[PDB]
């Protein structure tokens, strides 16, 4: 049951699987593995592709040569299983080169280097057949608060993206970027820290439109954040081009656990809404299997992140095709909030005596919402007791 | 010494200095304050003005008759002390009928009435001088998944801005809007919940120039985020039009502490950066003098929070002024960080080849920031230890 396949658009970081297990206080507990065992074990598995940091495929470092050799074989991987590559990202936090940021850092000389780095892997992803860049700002930020002033970040920041456009216009090419947004970790405070703030910044960007979002369910909660509301809002802004999926268990570190676990209330309304808003792009898990387990644990893990998908897909399917629970969200007044609140007008509205002279108050405030029986069909569907 | 004048800015909302120390869990503590005499000693302690929402000034309810004589003896103490009205909001979040919003209220009589009483406390707040007409959508969100369907919401949200700024173009005021952000309390989880997403929904309103953001210290503090960079991104995208300045000790329900408690550093951080941007505003206390305290308390605590406001402004003052701090800054390479990274265009950091195959990338990493240093500086100056 719950078998994923390719069209269910699944997809995985090549550093998800292969995660050593290296954590803050622990050596790794897994060997390394080949991009060609994870592209074949993943497609055996399901899944519809997968995606990278430019040095998760190749080496830092590596010469002309050694790079040709990495992506061939990955793309002979690709072309024996017809595995997807939907989205490429940069790594611009592992390299002590990158302590004060790659795009952000206060030497000049970093942030040049950080955007030559980002260039040549956009090329590859383009080669690739990626839609969307990620940006993941995971070092720009600070510790201290004289360490970075954030105006002159975030032009440095603006400037930054704006050349990744140009390059990506002058080029032809049809790639977009994403912004994935994390509020903390490994920085005190992390630049651009919500999907809110990643947003609004994109809107000071010279060509807006080639920028959205790629918001991680585990980065949003850890500031306490509702995750399906910021995805709401990323769908209403037009800007939700890429989604990371994961699991994570209130405010503290970034667990990255498998989909599913972590708040899974969150993930069922998450997985609702993905779905009444026919979301089209990868349904992409960033996590990590847990450093407790072996590599039989890895895969199981993974396939753990689907199924919870697909589990929570249908019980949200149920949920919205009951007829109990149409009326309970006409009880609750659901479709009048679609209901434009003045389409009569300003003039109107200050003309309308019903609305504030004769607006009988209580009688309103007296009218239960209704909103509990509301959440227990929610939960009586989502846990299957109905 | 440190003593606040008027040139100083400070001003306190009448609900902060009045509250009666009401909390879920136990009954008021103190006698309702009359904002005449609120206005007094204020101006008698060097505030610059107050500010209000509708029914802190004229009891819900209130006749035409009683309306006016609550106005006239506020306009009374306004005249007889020279304390300015820069601020104004409506209360759309106590009286029942606002259970599941104003704005956003599934309920489209609910939205309407909001507009109403929105529109109404506007044409008083710019008759006193008001600059600025303050939204905090306290009651917009929800405790279950289902309850609200965040896009419709947006979408309401959206239609009530815009028909508000379609009134203050019509009357010809100069008045602009700044939304309020906090992320939950007394909701489950507030709509737009941090200054990100406030600066974000502000680019989709219909004339976007007419509205900012009024952050809270404490409410981006509840989300675990850093309030010095909120405001910098802000004051970036030019949307800071007024704070609100209090304390908050962490992630837990909101505690409008007297500004300077709680995050000590982070208010020391703030006051340099508004300093240093040279932020002409409002310096606005948005404080609940604790229940424990008496009206002696309540004033002490006022005073309080205007005291350690100037406190801050001279050591961030002093501390930006050291010769040994500039240097220190410049050690960090904050001076680098305010260069472009590619003034030469995108074409001449492609042909650098000192940006990547010339890069000494194990140099560049093996430089220090030396931000621990420039951090026990400020520290020094911050606790008067140089
Ligand atoms: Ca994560
Ligand atoms: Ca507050
Ligand atoms: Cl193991
Ligand atoms: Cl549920
Ligand atoms: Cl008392
Ligand atoms: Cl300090
Ligand atoms: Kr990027
Ligand atoms: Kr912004
Ligand atoms: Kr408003
Ligand atoms: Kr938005
Ligand atoms: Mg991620
Ligand atoms: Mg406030």
């Amino acid at each position: 049951n719950y078998q994923p396949t390719p069209e269910d658009r699944f997809t995985f970081g090549l550093w998800t699987v292969g995660w050593q297990g290296r954590d803050p206080f622990g050596d790794a507990t897994r060997r390394a593995l080949d991009p060609v065992e994870s592209v074949r074990r993943l497609a055996e598995l399901g899944a519809h592709g997968v995606t990278f940091h430019d040095d998760d495929l190749i080496p830092f470092g590596s010469s002309d040569s050694e790079r040709e050799e990495h992506v061939k074989r990955f793309r002979q991987a690709l072309d024996d299983t017809g595995m997807k590559v939907p989205m490429a990202t940069t790594n611009l936090f592992t390299h002590p080169v990158f302590k004060d940021g790659g795009f952000t850092a206060n030497d000049r000389d970093v942030r040049r280097y950080a955007l030559r780095k980002t260039i040549r892997n956009i090329d590859l992803a383009v080669e690739l057949g990626a839609e969307t860049y990620v940006a993941w700002g995971g070092r720009e930020g600070a510790e201290s608060g004289g360490a970075k002033d954030v105006r002159d970040a975030l032009d440095r920041m603006k400037e930054a993206f704006d050349l990744l456009g140009e390059y990506v216009t002058s080029q032809g090419y049809d790639i977009r970027f994403a912004i994935e947004p994390k509020p903390n970790e490994p920085r005190g405070d992390i630049l651009l820290p919500t999907v809110g703030h990643a947003l609004a910044f994109i809107e000071r960007l010279e060509r807006p439109e080639l920028y959205g979002v790629n918001p991680e369910v585990g980065h949003e909660q850890m500031a306490g954040l509702n995750f399906p509301h910021g995805i709401a809002q990323a769908l209403w802004a037009g800007k939700l081009f890429h989604i990371d999926l994961n699991g994570q268990n209130g405010i503290k570190y970034d667990q990255d656990l498998r989909f599913g676990a972590g708040d899974l209330r969150a993930a069922f309304w998450l997985v609702d809404l993905l779905e009444s808003a026919g979301y089209s792009g990868p349904r992409h898990f960033d996590f990590k299997p847990p450093r407790t387990e072996d590599f039989d644990g890895v895969w199981a893990s993974a396939a753990g992140c689907m199924r919870n998908y697909l589990i929570l897909k249908e019980r949200a399917a149920a949920f919205r095709a009951d007829p109990e629970v149409q009326e309970a969200l006409r009880a609750s007044r659901l479709d009048e909030l679609a209901r434009p609140t003045a389409a009569d007008g300003l003039q109107a509205l200050l003309d309308d005596r019903s609305a504030f002279e004769e607006f009988d108050v209580d009688a309103a405030a007296a009218r239960g919402m209704a909103f509990e029986r509301l959440d227990q069909l929610a939960m009586d569907h989502l846990l299957g007791a109905r």
